[PDB]
């Protein structure tokens, strides 16, 4: 993995273990979550896709991608990876799981701790000023929940 490609994978692990551990603010504990694995072919699409700059493109053959049934991806337009992974996270604020409701934007957030999504892999490409950052997810989220929750004294 390139330089950008540990840090986002790290940052993601990390929000995992946190929506686990109580550490994601004003969000119910999870109580399983698949553990990540990153993978070279969701990798290489998302670069392919980074690589053309455009942001919206979007283009359903960018997910088709092997033999994976469903994709999920989360898209970046940012001046750094840690503000995009930072911004994607912190959609949590938006986000209600009792009654499973956003306000605003919460789509990069349930991808990010989507409990039965099991693949991850990352592509980035620097587009003048700014990062088109690309991550492909497998199998991608839906409209429910992210994850079963688990009372809070589990952690
Ligand atoms: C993921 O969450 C769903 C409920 O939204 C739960 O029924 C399912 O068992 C969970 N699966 C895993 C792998 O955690």
């Amino acid at each position: 993995l390139s330089e950008g490609q540990r840090a986002i994978y790290n940052f993601h692990k990390k929000v995992r273990k946190d929506v686990k551990n109580c550490r994601i603010p004003g969000q119910p504990p999870a109580k399983n979550l698949t553990k990540l694995k990153w993978n070279k072919l969701l990798a290489n699409k998302a670069k392919q896709q980074a690589k053309r700059c455009k942001y919206d493109s979007n283009d359903p053959n960018d997910f088709i991608i092997g033999d994976f049934e469903s994709i999920g991806q989360n898209l970046a337009d940012y001046p750094t990876i840690e503000g995009a992974m930072k911004d994607w996270l912190e959609e949590y604020k938006n986000y209600n799981f009792e009654k499973n409701q956003c306000n605003g934007d919460c789509k990069n957030y349930k991808q990010m701790v989507w409990n039965t999504t099991e693949e991850i892999g990352c592509g980035y490409e620097k587009c003048g000023k700014n990062y088109l950052i690309v991550c492909n997810y497998a199998p991608g989220d839906s409209e429910d929940r992210p994850y079963e929750a688990k009372p809070e004294s589990k952690c």
